């Protein structure tokens, strides 16, 4: 059974200080902060990574005192799979590179099971019966989707539950990872220690991750060739065209060219 790292976070008091250590700890072990562009770390190329160095673990606990552990892929900071006691469960992977990578996962497990949908938000949305744009985030959802994702173990979660809760962990954690801006947000749910679906400006963001690491990559000297539209809180649009703007807003790119 490969080992990898593993970073712990709990919702049992957790704090913005606490949240914060977390993602930065996340962040520190998806990157090795060599490849920077623009001031902006760039996660490792696919080509040629060792299978060894390929995921790293997050163990979630909750005021329960129940743990389940994520496992992400260093070449884009994206949920694979979980275990949760004697099970562990995989998304559907995109090719057969990607298959054979995520055997090395939790080998010590009795139970393996692949899903037959990917993690992409697009089917995750259906399988909840809801938009990301109604589903909240926050200590107390993160709480119940540790709980939701410990009992699909044992078949008491429902596959909509565990599909919500699968969006609320890739939010508060991947993506958060991703953008500062993300983390920001996390934050402010906790300050106000109230719950709340993310707004446009969160969604957009998420949904131009990608986009944004090419445009970024691709540029000259930062400038792009063609705007990126992204949107406000208040869902109207604004056009970025070079990279300034967005240094301290995304946090990781994955990996597009050669430096
Ligand atoms: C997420 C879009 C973005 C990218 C880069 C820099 C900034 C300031 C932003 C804004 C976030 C929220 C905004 C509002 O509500 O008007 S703009
Ligand atoms: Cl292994």
């Amino acid at each position: 059974p490969k080992q990898y790292p593993i970073i712990n976070f709990t919702t049992a008091g957790a704090t913005v200080q606490s949240y914060t250590n977390f993602i930065r700890a996340v962040r520190g072990r998806l990157t090795t902060g060599a490849d920077v562009r623009h001031e902006i770390p760039v996660l490792p190329n696919r080509v040629g990574l060792p299978i060894n160095q390929r995921f790293i673990l997050v163990e979630l606990s909750n005021h329960a005192e129940l743990s389940v552990t994520l496992a992400l892929d260093v070449t884009n900071a994206y949920v694979v799979g979980y275990r949760a006691g004697n099970s562990a469960y995989f998304f559907h992977p995109d090719n057969q590179e990607d298959a054979e990578a995520i055997t090395h996962l939790f080998t010590d497990v009795q139970n393996r099971y692949t899903f037959a949908f990917g993690g992409n938000y697009d089917r995750l949305e259906q399988l909840a019966g809801n938009l990301r744009e109604n589903i909240e985030l926050g200590n107390g959802p993160l709480e119940e989707a540790i709980s939701a994702l410990y009992y699909y173990s044992t078949g008491g979660t429902q596959l909509p539950t565990l599909a919500r809760s699968f969006i609320i962990c890739i939010q508060m954690i991947s993506e958060a990872a991703r953008f500062q801006y993300i983390e920001g947000e996390m934050r402010t749910r906790i300050r106000y220690n109230r719950r709340s679906a993310p707004d446009p400006s969160v969604i957009t963001l998420e949904n131009s991750w990608g986009r944004l690491s090419t445009a970024i990559q691709e540029s000259n000297q930062g400038a792009f060739a063609s705007p990126i539209q992204l949107q406000r809180r208040n869902g109207s649009k604004f056009s970025v065209y070079d990279v300034s703007i967005l240094i301290p807003i995304i946090a990781l790119m994955v990996y597009r060219c050669a430096p």
